[PDB]
């Protein structure tokens, strides 16, 4: 715990159960009543919950659990992962945090990642040993005081542009630097922390090509051997 | 269609729909009764399905549609596409191929991205008109003389070992490199075709985790801007 590694975190994250308002949505309990769930306890998906969401607050970016899944994949079966170069979170659009063990096999099936997911808001770590990954209330700045980072970036379109090569060799100039990624689909960040602002593209990228761009680029560079 | 691109190919990928053999197992019946679908037009998904496989050939390594939506959405959202450097090909374990097209939006929801492939499945090409995918009955090796590359690379664990950085370099002294990830989780390819056979790492990787190798390093080559 005293090599560089970066520390990843997926933000503003869209992973919440549904919402109290809409648990009596028909669509809310039609789909429940097929799961044989209670509404409360399952992972908001705007796939099969969209019609329930029109006239929730943010209800069109809302219940976006795919981008956390492929996110996190991306991640954790880097080689930047498997060499220890690696720390993820996730924080989401309600101030939790997921802590993540480095050795987590994710599920690669979406819906055994949507059952985990459930599990994990249940009982707030899983499983219940190993605690591979831990929940709890939890604000974006709360989690960056912890890390305790000597840099924050914020990766944004708007940000100051860098080419992604350029970047990873930035990334290395750090020994704990923290990269945070919204974990929505489309608009602004809800958390503003303290952080450098990166653009590495003109045109809006969604979340998981960010984070591959990070990784790889700081790959090449702190990875000795490459 | 004349600059540098690369040609990607998820190569004897578990993309299929149910194999006939299984049409009649408990857990595929009551898993199509529960979707009102006929079982021959569902794609097959080990998550659900793994009871039929039990007694299938290969039936371990079967039903992953997962890794082949994992690695488009990688492919086509990446910068590399979006620069039209990009071309990207399924070739399944069936001998079927996918030709996609460049600017094709695939679902993020894997739900949706197999209803897209059950559509895709029953009707050859999907949108009707658009025809942004387009499938038919194609050996992989059949694919590689359509496409007529000057070189063809097959990533394989024990390949000849190269940093990503330095492929990505190699890729970029050609015309029309075709690259070729493997789309199942584990084993041999079933399609043997002539390429040079590169190692990216000395452990076995995921195939997405490989596509954004290949499509970085690439991209900081031969996108001048980078
Ligand atoms: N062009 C871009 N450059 C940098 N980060 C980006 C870009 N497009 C999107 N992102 C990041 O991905 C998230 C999801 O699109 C955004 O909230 C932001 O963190
Ligand atoms: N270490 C590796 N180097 C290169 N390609 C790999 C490696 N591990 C797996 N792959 C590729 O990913 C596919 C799925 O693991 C394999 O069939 C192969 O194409
Ligand atoms: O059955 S309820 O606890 O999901
Ligand atoms: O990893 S499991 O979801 O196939
Ligand atoms: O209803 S059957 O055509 O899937
Ligand atoms: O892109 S759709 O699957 O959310
Ligand atoms: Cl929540
Ligand atoms: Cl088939």
């Amino acid at each position: 715990e005293e090599k560089k590694r970066l520390h990843l975190i997926i933000a503003d994250a869209e992973l919440e159960t549904v919402p109290p308002e809409i648990l009596d949505h028909p669509a809310i309990v039609n789909y429940a009543k097929r799961r044989k769930k209670r509404p409360e306890k399952i992972i908001l998906d705007s796939t099969y919950h969209h019609a329930a969401l029109r006239q929730l607050e943010d209800g069109e970016r809302r219940g976006r659990p795919d981008i956390v899944h492929i996110c996190l994949l991306n991640a954790l079966d880097s080689i930047l992962n498997k060499e220890d170069r690696l720390r993820v979170y996730v924080h989401t659009r309600n101030d939790y945090v997921i802590y993540i063990k480095p050795e987590t096999r994710l599920p690669r099936n979406y819906n055994r990642f949507i059952g985990l997911m459930e599990n994990l808001f249940e009982k707030g770590a899983v499983p219940e040993d190993l605690e591979l990954l831990r929940m709890e209330k939890k604000t974006l700045n709360e989690l960056i005081e912890e890390i305790n980072p000597d840099v924050v970036f914020i990766m944004h379109e708007e940000g100051e542009l860098m080419i992604p090569k350029n970047f990873g060799k930035l990334l290395d100039k750090f020994k704990k630097p923290t990269v945070i990624v919204g974990g929505f689909p489309h608009g602004d960040f809800k958390s503003k922390v303290d952080g450098v602002k990166i653009s590495l593209y003109r045109e809006p990228l969604m979340a998981w090509t960010i984070v591959n761009e990070v990784i790889v680029s700081y790959e090449w560079e702190v990875i000795k051997k490459f």
